[PDB]
């Protein structure tokens, strides 16, 4: 929309109050002109026709419960944009400020959120398994990171390359949650998953086996479901990333942690300079080792901890 930039106020999915960048032109729209070529949030109105209509509001205050998922999709897309810009100098997902579009209220009782090749899509959940999925900052950042991966490595969405794809999104989703300091942890989707149960999540990076995923290459899923286990075998890489950052002893192999900032830098370089569409876990190890070598030198602790962490999860 052509109009005047302004700032509105609203409440997110979890009842927190936040300010959001909006655009005024008769109505107030969820259009943030301050980032790149814009952040645009649409209402799918409980259907599956996308994108639906650009969110319009009459008084620039977004406190209705119907508004909450849009507040958070809009706001958290902005925080994710800021993370990539400020920490990795990457301007939007294509590296040239492409506009970021999201649609909320997609379908009815839809327990998922996804990047569809051109935009983010968020279900409202069924109220028991999930609450509106844009309330999870890691969920939002996980899905927008698929857009980054599509424009850089192009990891295909199946088997080991698909599991790397998934793990990269869980890694950057987590790092965005730490960057915003929004009650951070190494779990995925705990803020919106099962509202009646405390302390669980969809996946854990510090201990993937807590929810049934493998934490070692010998335990990998080798069947055909979930596109060859893209959301299951990502646990092996997630555990490795957790060890690189936090350190630990896993199956008797001790890893000295190098922190989240170095983890983000090493995986960001591997993703954008050495991974290809069909990379497997073994190639990811080489990419991460070379990336750390590039950045810190071949005899550094950082390279040592990358190799130790892949050793600990059985990936050579
Ligand atoms: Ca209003
Ligand atoms: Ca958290
Ligand atoms: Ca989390
Ligand atoms: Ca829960
Ligand atoms: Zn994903």
């Amino acid at each position: 929309i052509t109009g005047t930039s302004t700032v509105g106020v609203g409440r997110g999915v979890l009842g927190d109050q936040k300010n959001i960048n909006t655009t005024y032109s008769t109505y107030y729209y969820l259009q943030d002109n301050t980032r790149g070529d814009g952040i645009f949030t649409y209402d799918a109105k409980y259907r599956t026709t996308l994108p639906g209509s650009l969110w319009a509001d009459a008084d620039n205050q977004f406190f209705a419960s119907y508004d909450a998922p849009a507040v958070d999709a809009h706001y958290y897309a902005g925080v994710t944009y800021d993370y990539y810009k400020n920490v990795h100098n990457r301007l939007s997902y294509d590296g040239n400020n492409a506009a970021i579009r999201s649609s909320v209220h997609y379908s009815q009782g839809y327990n998922n959120a996804f990047w569809n090749g051109s935009e983010m899509v968020y279900g409202d959940g069924d109220g028991q398994t999930f609450i509106p999925l844009s309330g999870g900052i890691d969920v939002v950042a996980h899905e927008l990171t698929h857009a980054v991966t599509d424009y850089t490595a192009g990891l295909i969405y199946q088997n080991e390359s698909g599991a790397i794809n998934e793990a990269i999104s869980d890694i950057f989703g987590t790092l965005v949650e730490f960057y915003a300091n929004k009650n951070p942890d190494w779990e995925i989707g705990e803020d919106v998953y099962t509202p009646g149960i405390s302390g669980d999540s969809l996946r854990s990076m510090s201990d993937p086996a807590k929810y049934g995923d493998p934490d070692h290459y010998s335990k990998r899923y080798t069947g055909t479901q979930d596109n060859g286990g893209v959301h299951i075998n990502s646990g092996i890489i997630n555990k490795a990333a957790y060890l690189i950052s936090q350190g630990g002893t896993h199956y008797g192999v001790s890893v000295v942690g190098i922190g989240r900032d170095k983890l983000g830098k090493i995986f960001y370089r591997a993703l954008t300079q050495y991974l290809t569409p069909t990379s497997n876990f073994s190639q990811l190890r080489a990419a991460a080792v070379q990336s750390a070598t590039d950045l810190y030198g071949s005899t550094s602790q950082e390279v040592a901890s990358v190799k130790q962490a892949f050793d600990a999860v059985g990936v050579k």
